[PDB]
């Protein structure tokens, strides 16, 4: 038997709901976080998503940023599945955790490198393009640390909101050497400025551990893939990660 | 005789005040823009600062990135030193605004390039360093356009509001390759990856219009100059402009 799980990565602004029956073909849906959901908000939402699959469903893994969110999950295994999710937490076991404080990291990134130990090998650069884009560095499967930055929405809607005159800049590349109105001014700094941020913290990573092989994954990785030179493309990352910490 | 002049650029969050006899040396103060301020206001935060100055005004000049703020100015001027005040705009003149539409250019903008062309030469790429961090180019003698990204505070409070778990942390540069706690991945992704977000931007306009000269200014400016090439660096630069536009 292939028991079917379903695993839950809990963002700040969405939330990614998966099903798998084997750990390598993943069907996966996203909503948003929201406030005050409930548990039989996330059913009824969940419920034309999933169809007849949602009543396969043998146990529910999750790795969330969002402790508000995660009593809402809590009470939906329980009432609609008579369970209780495993939380993807750091831990010791094949990944050290060489930090001041491996507790802290968000359940996002301990599931990327668990995902990566796991399927990519013991050396390696993730980078994830989401709410807030991260940098996550894993030398001889410890991992050793990283850089976090405004993720591109972030970044325009900052500049929107903090600003009288700025308006809100939809996401893509420049393709110029220089912007000639306000949008373009915008996309160039914050998308290509961007991009150039990542090359410069890599280059530096690269300079004191060596030639690692970087992975790219994230909501927000699609539009600027090309743009960064990277080994590995894996919209699945997280879900991964979440699915081999607590099914192994 | 040195008439003295008042010289204000208003910004989203903070409006700086100056007052110089020759647009040579020049005494400042900063306060915050606030919302909702009156002239009388306004008037009552100057008053222990400026002090006896503030009787010798004979000229207002005022670069606002903020339109709701003119009118308190307008008032102030005509109130307290029966005056109107000079606004900064893009005009034709020594300066070719080469872009797409110049009335749309920030008045701050506008001042640093004026500044620029009357003081250091036809051609060069300013950095301005505030609420947005700014990167304008200058080509014998027109104002080609720039990028636009958020400033470092705009980023590490964007990190804060738009999380649920990131603290609010204190901008200074990373002395590390990755950062081994939450506060010091932001640091290195905020305030180190902007430096190579405008070292990529800045090497792009180099490659097409060649080694123009860089000058560094505004207020979060300091604590990065010594992380970015420069051949100037002037604090200035915003006020002086205001200075050249309104008063030769």
């Amino acid at each position: 038997m292939d028991p079917m799980y379903l695993l839950v990565d809990v963002g700040n602004t969405h939330s990614v709901f998966s099903i798998t029956e084997d750990g390598k073909t993943f069907r996966r849906w996203r909503l948003s976080t929201g406030v005050f959901q409930t548990e039989d908000e996330l059913f009824s939402h969940l419920h034309p998503l999933l169809g007849d699959a949602m009543r396969e469903i043998k146990g529910i893994g999750v790795a969330s940023v969002v402790p508000t969110q995660n009593t809402v999950i809590e009470r939906f295994s329980q009432k609609y599945f008579h369970i209780s999710p495993i939380w993807v937490k750091a831990k010791n076991g094949c990944v050290k955790w060489n930090v001041k404080n491996p507790s802290e990291v968000g359940a996002d990134r301990v599931a990327n490198v668990v995902a990566f130990v796991k399927e990519y090998g013991k050396n390696g650069i993730i980078i994830d393009m989401g709410t807030a884009t991260t940098v996550d560095l894993v030398v001889n499967g410890s991992y050793e640390g990283g850089a976090i930055l405004p993720g591109f929405f972030m970044m325009v809607h900052s500049l929107f909101r903090g600003t009288a005159k700025l308006p809100l800049v939809e996401v893509k590349p420049a393709d110029f050497v220089v912007g000639k109105d306000t949008e373009e001014n915008i996309r160039l700094g914050v998308v290509n400025g961007s991009v150039y941020a990542l090359e410069g913290i890599i280059g530096r990573i690269k300079e004191v551990y060596g030639d690692l092989p970087v992975v790219l994954t994230g909501g927000q990785s699609k539009i600027v893939k090309d743009m960064i030179k990277h080994e590995i493309f894996d919209e699945d990352l997280t879900i991964k990660g979440v699915y081999h910490f607590c099914f192994g």
